[PDB]
DNA sequence: CTGTGCAGACATTCAATTGTTA
DNA sequence: TAACAATTGAATGTCTGCACAG
């Protein structure tokens, strides 16, 4: 919102030249991949000249200048909340970013899934047949329903649930079991509820 | 972490629940 | 022991990964 209308940063040089070059590359092969026209690309700029390389500097440079005043000019236009307001948007943004990765690294390395709980078991069994438009309605009914459930029939799930803690147990001791022998002992888990730490 | 184009991955939204952690 | 993240589901977004250099 207010990082939303904040002025952008300029790019480098060589990102100025892939950015003009593309549409240029793109128009010529059309059924070319982009991946294989900016390998292309990165190659002309490799070989072009320094001094033709300085003229794309010297205006990333001027442009640099030009974004100091508007950065300067805009948060002078602020009032403290929105600055604060400014502040937590750039925080929030780093800190989503950096969760994004960290979740990333684990998929790739193939960790097993958490425990299903008894009602994660009764959402996927009682989804399909939920009464309501949009998945937020049908959500809506199964939290409802299964507020309702007799503890007779809410067992069923509970065994289930307790079918899938022992999965876990075992994917995690054989993932961890690798995860040590590819060097990654900082992904072991400090403290294990049902079993030695 | 920025530019591009796209394919495919992933976060949000409605909730509750729970292992792990601070 | 509270708080955080990740699960169940899907429609509907948005964001990354690739090919690069700065």
């Amino acid at each position: 919102s207010v990082l939303a209308s904040c002025p952008k940063k300029p790019v480098s040089s060589y990102l100025r030249f892939s950015k003009e070059q593309l549409p240029i590359f793109k128009a010529q092969n059309p059924d070319a991949k982009t991946t294989e026209l900016i390998r292309r690309i990165a190659q002309r700029w490799r070989e072009l000249p320094d001094s033709k390389k300085k003229i794309y500097q010297d205006a990333y440079r001027a442009e640099w200048q030009v974004y100091k005043e508007e950065i300067s000019r805009f948060k002078e236009q602020l009032t403290p909340s929105q600055i604060m307001s400014l502040e937590k948007e750039i925080m929030d943004k780093h800190l989503k970013r950096k969760a994004m990765t960290k979740k990333k690294e684990l998929t790739l390395l193939g960790k097993p899934k958490r425990p299903r709980s008894a009602y994660n078991v009764y959402v996927a069994e009682r989804f399909q047949e939920a009464k309501g438009d949009s998945p937020q309605e049908k959500l809506k009914t199964v939290k409802e329903n299964w507020k309702n459930l007799s503890d007779s029939e809410k067992e069923l799930y509970i065994q289930h649930a307790k079918e899938d803690e022992t999965r876990y147990h075992n994917e995690m001791k054989s993932w961890e079991e690798q995860m040590i022998e590819v060097g990654r002992k900082d992904l072991l888990r400090r403290t294990i509820k049902k079993q030695r730490k």
